[PDB]
């Protein structure tokens, strides 16, 4: 319950009052004013000499708390409606149907996670720059990791492009009804493609964690890897599978639902075609995590010194897979959208923004080999 539903209800109110002012009863003679709409009340015909203590529109966030809204207008029998004393603009009133920290939460945490994505995009690109050819010791595990990084890269890129092109950060307190372009931006020109893009990227970012888990498995249990054929399969299912079930989602929406950036509702629950396989991939990665922790804790049974050392391993493994995401998927989900959806999803996206940093710093900056690169190349420079 916030300004978002207010914009929506206002759009429906305009939708209705427009057809009303269209097909309202016509009068006989000109001694009665015209019918207009001033972004604040669909002003129909009225007799001069008097105001009309009509209810100020119901779309107001406080209207639900006031049946006694009353906005007036004095159609001058000698002409138009009223203008203020000595002014030239048309006169109105709000005397009675006017109105902590309601939603500042939203903007604060928006900044809180954009800082995090910024850090992650800074770190992962350097991690990748290391592993391109400069280390020049790049096995197939290195190749899979180097290609995993691109997932986080594109995810952060998409989030940034989305927040930018929406330009929503600074209109959050648009008190005055200048909502024309806002709805005019929710037309099928951009919101469509940009949102589909952010969806495809955030899906590929889970499938790549999945294929990474699969490769960690088929190297450890199946014991075989025929040729480069296995990698030709893996990178193929990397950026190919997520594209398989989002373009159908487009086939659904573009011809199925008219104006309105769909924002996950058509009052028929159409939002499964994308999110179901995401939960699928999360489940797969989670099971793989369990099996790998079992394998490791077995192989460690050699030689009270177990757990204390097991932690330094399982903490390294969490960001590698997506084992963090399962908790959010277990707490944030809800069968309905709304402001609660945005708030919860953004808290998720805040605590999630950081695990771009963690992977980069744990799998290219702290192992023995990465440090050994510098430890040996300083010994050639100076
Ligand atoms: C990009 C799709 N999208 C496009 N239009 C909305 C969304 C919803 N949406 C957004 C962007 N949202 C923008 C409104 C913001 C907001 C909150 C409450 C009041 C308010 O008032 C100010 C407000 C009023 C009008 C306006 F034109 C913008 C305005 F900002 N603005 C909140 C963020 N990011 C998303 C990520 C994931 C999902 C998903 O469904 O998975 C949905 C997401």
């Amino acid at each position: 319950v916030s300004l978002w539903e207010t914009v929506q209800k206002w759009r429906e109110y305009r939708r209705q009052c427009q057809r009303s002012l269209t097909e309202d009863p016509p009068p006989a003679t000109d001694l009665f004013c015209n019918r207009t709409f001033d972004e604040y009340a669909c002003w129909p015909d009225g007799e001069p000499g008097s105001f009309v203590n009509v209810s100020c529109p119901w779309y107001l966030p406080w209207a639900s708390s006031v049946p006694q809204g009353h906005v007036y207008r004095f159609c001058t029998a000698e002409g138009l409606w009223l203008q203020k004393d000595n002014s030239s603009l048309p006169w109105r009133d709000l005397s009675e149907c006017e109105e902590s920290s309601p939603e500042e939460q939203l903007l604060f945490l928006y900044y809180i996670y954009t800082v995090g994505y910024a850090l992650s995009f800074s770190a992962l690109v350097i991690a990748s720059a290391i592993l391109l050819g400069f280390r020049h010791l790049h096995c197939t595990r290195n190749y899979i990791h180097l290609n995993l990084f691109a997932s986080f890269i594109l995810r952060a890129l998409s989030v940034f492009i989305k927040d930018a092109a929406l330009k929503w950060m600074y209109s959050t307190r648009a008190q005055q009804h200048e909502w024309d372009g806002l709805l005019r931006y929710q037309d099928s020109l951009s919101c469509r493609l940009v949102f589909l893009l952010m969806q495809y990227c955030v899906a590929a970012n889970y499938y790549w964690l999945l294929v990474e888990g699969v490769y960690l498995y088929t190297l450890l249990a199946f014991s075989v890897a025929s040729e480069q054929w296995i990698f030709r399969l893996y990178v193929s299912i990397g950026w190919g599978v997520p594209l398989l079930f989002v373009v159908p989602w487009g086939i659904v929406k573009y011809l199925a639902e008219d104006e309105g950036c769909w924002t996950r509702n058509s009052n028929m629950n159409y939002w499964l075609i994308i999110r179901l396989p995401i939960l699928f991939a999360i489940g797969v990665n989670f099971l793989i995590f369990v099996r790998v922790i079992c394998i490791v804790v077995s192989k460690l049974k050699a030689n009270t010194d177990i757990q204390c050392r097991l932690a330094k391993s399982t903490l390294t493994l969490i960001p590698l897979l997506g084992t963090h995401e399962v908790i959010f998927a277990f707490v944030m989900d809800e069968h309905a959208r709304g402001t609660l959806r945005f708030i919860k999803l953004f808290t998720e996206l805040s605590f999630t923004s950081f695990q771009g940093l963690m992977v980069a710093i744990l799998y290219c900056f702290v192992n023995n080999e990465v440090q050994l690169e510098f430890r040996k190349s300083w010994e050639r420079w100076r």
